[PDB]
């Protein structure tokens, strides 16, 4: 285990500086002895997932805030946590020297880092690309004779993905999403702008597009990568907007329904890759519950949909009950999954603010809200970006948890990285969210889950300046007496056994 | 043989549209009897290298500007003209269907095109690459047992160079230039930023860097490609600026001097590639004559140096006479060559302006000035780019004479292409610049050369809006009465006996 | 009446050009007998509030969509429509020659224009100012003896307001809103950023801030201007955001509640301006119903609150029903008013797009939705801006219905101007929204209101490209057969007896 | 004194943090006792104009670097040092609270700060404005009846200038420069773009423009401000450029000559402001000596020109002797003055790099070069900018020595501020540059001057990483034994008395 090397860039908190020979890391995980609890703490003042242990006590008196575990109120099971291997992310990582590359990948994927188990993979180019390309740019190639993976896949994304999986203990799940089809499949004949697939679901354009998903999976399988899921389209609402500046493909919910029922569903089902799941929407949660109803109340589309993917832009405000809550109500057996999140918009400030505690707080707050409304996973955007928040061919720069400084052969772990890690490190696939009731109103954000083995995990975030004394009660074991300092985040772990 | 198909994109002139089945081209060269001239004319208004013929007459009917050929005043011999096969150019060309690829290469390299006879080849990655790599990225490999060419060379660059040479009637000269060394030879262990070679001339690193040149030449020789020349480093002055964003290797003039004297010269001489020439500088002309004095005043460096390579980018900072003229005067036996003949984009303009007559004029004006100041040859930068000026892993700043639309299997030949061809097509290797005396002050840019066979060539560029009546006198033949239209460029050719 | 003189700037529609001697305008309003209707029509194709008349007859010949007036279903009464006299608007208007100023003011405020009857007036500086100032910048002046109006008020805003009121036949209501207090009343001692009032409700700082409102009203009353209403703070939620770039003053909903209960309410009540109304929130609708619940469920605050002001900017984040509808349901006797009825340029678009039909449609669509969810009035943002969307001391981000070119003594009336006028001109204060039942699902946006005198008004917006045949039934008069052209807005008016 | 409060933003050095109650400052200046020298030192490691004193010794032996004062080799006399009161500068300063504004203005203008005695004042708007305006925007107002100063002058620039002069003990010289004329005086009718004055020198457009200079001066005199000098036009070469993005007015050198001879010269001479001097050029030194020859070899223009104003963009490197030295040689009696300098540019790093030691070094290196080539004064660009390098209406952001953070009511003094102050504080108006010979080639930049009272000043900049032991010999007094630490700058002062 090595501790953070802090560096300030003049914002509210510090980054942790890594290079070819040094990066902060954890010792291997160990469970806390029965009758005791583990606490990991990060603070704006500079603590970074610092470990301590305390006793679980038999008794508690006093009128302080009490959060009581409700182990018999069981909600969703967790799919996992990760981020996106974009062209930008892969280019920045591979521009580091090999030992630094490995310390970066370890940070995210190893048990000695934060245990990511999801990687989102763009199907060809997006805004976080240095050029526009699809896998089938030969005009009118309906048989997809000229489908192929460029160097961006074979030389950047794919070798990094293999390395990530080799470092991970846990099985990693790959999720793919397209931004645009070939331009010759599109009404507007351009990668961006307003335009959808030509023709009507059922037809040659829609069939070719569905077979393009299959060719993609085939090509990745040639390189020994298999996918857990695909989305129907990244942000289908974007292709409905005039002058949309980067790669998109428009679908109304009805077009999405009919494409899935007529084309994508049957095509994937008839392929060797029929086990790959399909997620719909892959867009802002403001489009729910409407989009889910349109798609999922058609049994011919419904039978092909495993889940509903949501995005959020963190610089904007919620509210989750009406969108996430209502969708779960209507379709409780169709998982909700957060497939993309990012910060920076935003407007008076930079795309990358090195050391922003506030941006970290946005991540963990969003993650708790999502977990409180049935969401089974949360996936960050770009795994790594440069200090400008790119590259991005359209200059649509945003922040990332890891910022690579190629000229210095170094990378900075932002507070966002640790805010993410407080969840990803401590909530394996299979974990189930359970009840946690506050004895009184409070300023804390908290969530409780139980590991597949039975043990408990609680994350508590304090976005206020005031320290908050608190007790967590688990009837199986007793009381954890603790304090949540202002501008901190804690994860608590204990056996119930 | 086939005329330009014009298209406007809102700029001052048109591009010529080419695709898989059509591109503008020339008939094989054919020139008239003594007393007749051939004129090729391009105009902002849309003419593109249009041919006409007329008389050279015994009597003088013009009363305006006279330009008199003076074949007895003889200056430099021409090496030739070309452009760079960057990874970006190769990626763009290879994104066309094979028939379109061939029309693109014929446009540049055939006699039915503009007859390039020089190709500059980066040694591994530069900014116009989609990733960072070198030929020996495995560290501590001081004998370079692990030196190898990646796909960029073996799949993209080499095959296209082979195809270029097959199309050219004239022999093509290859010129190589490295941007960065393996980062384990560098002070800063990065591809970019402030950093030079580790240690000092003569040491293990400097000898390893020199051996890399030979390794490069060996590798290319295995692919049946031989080099005319190499430069000592691309823009060595860039690797001295902190945070320099592109691949670089810094050298002060004294470090270049000693590396040449102690390592590169001896190593090259000791190889089977001892015939390959060595050019120094390869940087902005503002660094002259200083850089030339530092290096060429040292006999142990100068015996290994064939010429001085210059870049045009910052030409606006330093006038030709004080730089090019003065260097020639001090070292009249060391040739000057423009190795990156790509001039500076205005800060508020896009990288690519399809159909910009201004950018074309800037090329021809700068070729004329260079010819008037002793320069023997030109390599343009990227032979082709996409409509964004890419791909470039850092940022697009520059235009290119051919722009490829990889969604429409089409490419566009810019005014730059035709301004370049007004020289490259009509000035073969071994042509000699001769005197051309203006009878009075004027605003045209003009230059005269004599082909090896004794025939004359004169280029006349009118950067003004106003038509200029013109007479050209050959004392051996008579008077050519003509008009240089506003915003035009003409190339006149004639037999002298 | 003088017709629109159209000009295109490359966007989907035209602007109307006005200058010192010419501007489009309407005849005095004149309406026909029972059995006849009047129709004003604007189209993307270029029609601008063009008038025609036709029959309402006994026989129903349409077989398509039917919209039936239901005058017995009665909803909210309208306060009115207007825009904001920012420093920027006043600077822009005052840069015209006096005859041009007058045509611009008549365009907005006369019956020969679009009949605005509301002006919102910033209390001191906001982003649309050329400098930061407040009315009491001299520190520790707790009795506000140094409170004064600068030239922005006395030379720019106030004479323009006087001229507006003199031009209007309808009584004009003034609404004031502050952005920041004097920085010495603030926790952070700055005009912007994260900061609130010092101390706690009831103290000297809070009392001084309340007194500032009264001092403002006194000052304006000295210039013979009286206010209809004030808002408690412009965008209180902005001043809780670290680094917020514009003038701001943060209030959580409880702090607003308590400031109103403890200070603002009692101070206004104790003054000679006790009749001026107080509106809460003045912020995004995503903050409702919560904000309304916090403030309005406290009788000590709620007794002082006349209505709830909303901004449209972030409307896309939260549907009308859940915010406006639910707030109405919970607090049906507290009026909803849109105090900054403005959006909100897509992140990749210019602040000003001269002739954008889309931006016009957004205004009319959002007026219609507001009217359908109980909203009683609208103030647009800046009355006029320059072509850069300025002046703004931070950053230009929004368009305006009138754009002034200060170099040509001209102003341009945008499609937004006409989409506003289709409501403002034909819905006087006291008009009541009534039912209008669609016979079948359709894509038009429509709303019916009844004038105080009992005559009918119906606005129909067609946001689609397709013509929609339409009948409108008035049970008292008969059937109006019409067509709503694609990309059109119509206002229909008729007598009902 | 109060010492610097250092803050790092991650760059090579620290900024000094000032706010309403604290700013670093000097004690009143005092003369070093005879037989002693004063030294002020700034270093990248963090020293900021730190004062020490040592002995002047009677001899010296050991052959390290010796700099010998040559007090009888006398060159130019110094006019002064200062910077630009742009709209951007003034809006930033006035957005700080009043006590912080005074500390900022003391930093620059007081003897307890760095002693600026020049302020450059734009005549109306430039790129560092938040809107475009001129003083006479009424079309075809040839009598300039509607000439007036807007708030940018009467409320921001003019009050700050008054306060600057009150703080200064040295007399301050004001310098005015226009960027554009009224658009109706211009061939292109727009504030930016390619365009010059309509008509021909002598005519009404040229006479009105000359009279505009006099009306500007009259209006400033109404406010009790007088000018030392005006320039003929900011950057005349910029208006010759198609698409130039911001305010400009093109003049060829011939046009400038003829405008001065026919219009500006006689008009100023005939006014009450005839004592105001006129500087020509006000543009990049690359335009010299050609522009000087064109203007100054015409006695009808020459009689009106007091000096030549030059600009530099410090991220570029022209040579100086060819430009400055040659112009001095041709026109030794026409002073050379540097009227604007700025850094960044450097696309790949930001406009503002808080704490950049490299950018400070660019300033001091430029000032020494200028002083070594006859230049009598050096004037920075914007006195203060925000952290983005604005406001700038065209987003042409750049760095500034003082960076205002309005949200924190604080300002940061950059290394540039100190590098400038090593000259401005210690080289009063009247100081004459004298000889200083190095005993051996070295990497130091050094310059020697004598104060009006006879005392000596020497600045030494070390841009290398290596400490350099150094002796300075003054025959009147002896030897100063010192060291120039790597990445330092020192000013040495001593009486010779
Ligand atoms: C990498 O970081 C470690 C720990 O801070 C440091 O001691 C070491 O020198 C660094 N290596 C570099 C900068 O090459
Ligand atoms: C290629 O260009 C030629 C000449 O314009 C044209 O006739 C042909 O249709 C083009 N090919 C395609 C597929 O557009
Ligand atoms: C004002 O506009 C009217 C209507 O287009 C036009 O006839 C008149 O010439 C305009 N005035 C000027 C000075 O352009
Ligand atoms: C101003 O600066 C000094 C830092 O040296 C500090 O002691 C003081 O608290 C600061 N004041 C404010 C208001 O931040």
């Amino acid at each position: 285990a090595r501790p953070c090397i802090p560096k300030s860039f003049g914002y509210s908190s510090v980054v942790c500086v890594c290079n070819a020979t040094y990066c902060d890391s954890f010792d291997p995980p160990t469970f806390p002895a029965l009758g005791t609890f583990s606490r990991y703490e990060s603070t704006r003042s500079g603590r970074r997932m610092e470990l301590s242990m305390g006793p679980i006590q038999a008794n508690h008196t006093g009128t302080g805030l009490l959060l009581t575990l409700q182990p018999e109120q069981k909600f969703q099971k967790v799919k996992g946590f990760g981020g996106a291997m974009t062209d930008a992310a892969a280019l920045n990582i591979l521009a580091l020297s090999p030992p630094a590359q490995n310390l970066l990948l370890k940070s995210y994927f190893s048990e000695e880092g934060i245990g990511y188990n999801i990687i989102r993979v763009p199907m060809a180019s997006c805004d976080f690309s240095i050029r526009t390309y699809t896998y089938a740019d030969t005009p009118d190639d309906f048989q997809l004779h000229n489908f192929s993976l460029p160097e961006e896949d074979t030389k950047l994304k794919i070798p990094l993905i293999h390395r990530a999986l080799q470092l991970a203990q846990r099985p990693v799940s790959l999720l793919a999403s397209p931004w645009t089809s070939p331009t010759w499949l599109k009404t507007n004949g351009a990668v961006n702008g307003k335009g959808s697939l030509k023709g009507q679901p059922g037809d040659i354009y829609h069939q070719t597009w569905a077979r393009y998903f299959v060719k993609f999976l085939d090509a990745y399988a040639e390189h020994k990568l298999q996918f857990w899921a695909v989305t129907a389209e990244n942000e289908p609402s974007a292709g409905l907007l005039s002058g949309y500046p980067f790669q998109c493909l428009g679908f109304t919910p009805e077009h999405q329904r009919d494409f899935i029922a007529r084309d994508l569903g049957p095509t994937l089902a008839n392929s060797t890759h029929h086990n790959v799941r399909l997620l719909m929407l892959d867009d802002q949660r403001l489009l729910l519950p409407h989009w889910a109803k349109v798609v999922l109340t058609d049994p011919e589309a419904a039978k092909y949909v495993h889940g509903i993917a949501v995005h959020w832009y963190l610089d904007f405000l919620a509210p989750a009950k009406a969108t996430l809550g209502e969708t779960h109500r209507l379709f409780p057996n169709t998982m909700l999954f957060a497939s993309e999140a990012c910060v920076g918009s935003k407007f008076w400030e930079q795309s990358v603010r090195l050391g922003s505690w506030d941006r970290g707080m946005q991540y963990s707050h969003s993650i708790i809200t999502n977990l409180l409304y049935h969401v089974v996973g949360w996936t960050d955007w770009n795994l790594a970006l440069n200090p400008e928040g790119g590259p991005n061919w359209v200059r649509n720069f945003v922040d990332s948890p890891i910022i690579v400084d190629i000229t210095k052969d170094t990378f900075y772990k932002q507070p966002m990285f640790y805010h993410l890690g407080h969840f990803s490190k401590f909530i394996p696939e299979g974990s189930q969210r359970v009840g946690l009731v506050a004895s009184q109103k409070n300023d804390l954000d908290a969530v409780a889950l139980m590991h597949p083995d039975g043990s408990a995990v609680v994350v508590v975030l304090n976005r206020s300046s005031k320290d908050v004394p608190l007790t967590i009660k688990d009837p199986a074991v007793g009381f954890l007496e603790t304090i949540s300092p202002g501008y901190s985040i804690h994860t608590y772990l204990w056996h119930r056994q």
